[PDB]
């Protein structure tokens, strides 16, 4: 139809030795990893929040509590797929997703297509409606010092 | 019709003693509050900027350099100027970033306030909240950030 | 048509002595400037990213290598125009652009209308479809300390 809605999402996680690096469902060879409840997939969290926002359904925290047994130990791709099911049942179809990863290292460009493929699979979208961008923070802040990684997302949906 | 536009907004304010904490028009009990020339409702400022941006009307600094007015009156006036340019608001989405206090119990009230100020049904307004994972000035409780996205149409 | 897409962009550059300060294509008189391989125009880079992301064409680094000697000192308006040409080649028309600059200094209000005119010219848009906003970071973080300048952007396009 013509009942479009937009949503936006943000997420950040600390970057310290000890954990694997998983961004967009992709396990990336690195010395440090992202600290969170589960995989701490900062990119999928931001996209999930953008989708809930576009549907005016709250946020990732109110749908998938860390305490909730039904999502104990679920990984962020499963959360993303459950997010999309709720978006559909509210009557919305996803038109496109765009996103940015901000990280001082490692280089993420080799893994962009893998992330796009995971996200498009999880959302049941054609590949050319999913986009992921990645850049450094020019050595500024806790991002520029490699203490964390941030993700931003935007989503467009339409009531159908 | 089909002349859609998007806008994006961003704001941050310092948390300081002696001021009340007002986010999305909701007074939240807390030892500190937001500093600003206005009442410093950082969430309403981000949404205001996103609405000015979507209508290509400039920004909040150019519209409201209204002395003593609160951020809801300024949001109402923002919505008036967006309508004055010929735009209708289709939806608003937003995020609050604050290490403390807990905002989850106040989200539905903020959403109700924004919908009334923008003359929008509840289901076209969304507010999200999270922490900054103890990173940077937000993670140290020194400020609270808000982000907003708005879709308008010119019919 | 009705095939709408949204994109979002982010950029930051350090503010250093001995560099021109070029934001939105405007050379702003100032003792410091933005540091980058190109002219480091943080606002146009953010808008460029939003446009590539809306068209699902990747990001600015994919399209214009930030290490290639041919882009040393590159005019970021020329990069923006080539971005818009590639977005058009992918079948997309640009409907509007919104953006924000975050800086402690200098005062950008005298220059914002000129930046908007530059972006509108590069995107072949009327002025009423381009918006540039400017604010401080309320004294917080490296932005509050004047160590860099941030830009944010959003773009709506449609596949014809
Ligand atoms: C030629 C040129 O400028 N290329 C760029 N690639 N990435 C950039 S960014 N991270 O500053 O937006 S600029
Ligand atoms: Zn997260
Ligand atoms: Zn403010
Ligand atoms: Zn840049």
């Amino acid at each position: 139809s013509m009942d479009f809605r937009i949503g936006q999402g943000y997420d950040v996680h600390q970057l310290v030795p000890g954990r694997p690096l998983i961004i967009g469902g992709v396990t990336i060879p690195y010395e440090r990893g992202l600290l969170g409840h589960s995989d701490a997939d900062v990119l999928l969290h931001a996209i999930t929040d953008a989708l809930f926002g576009a549907a005016a359904l709250g946020d990732i925290g109110r749908h998938f509590s860390d305490t909730d047994p039904r999502f104990k130990g679920a990984d962020s791709r499963a959360l993303l797929r459950e997010c999309a099911s709720r978006v559909a049942q509210a009557g919305f179809a996803i038109r496109n997703v765009d996103s940015t990863i901000i990280a001082q290292a490692p280089k993420l460009a080799p893994h962009i297509d893998a992330m796009r493929a995971n996200i498009a699979a999880d959302l049941d979208l054609p590949l050319d409606r999913v986009n992921v961008k990645a850049k450094t923070n020019e050595k500024l802040g806790y991002l520029g010092r490699g203490e964390g990684i941030e993700a931003q997302a935007a989503a467009l949906v339409v009531r159908e």
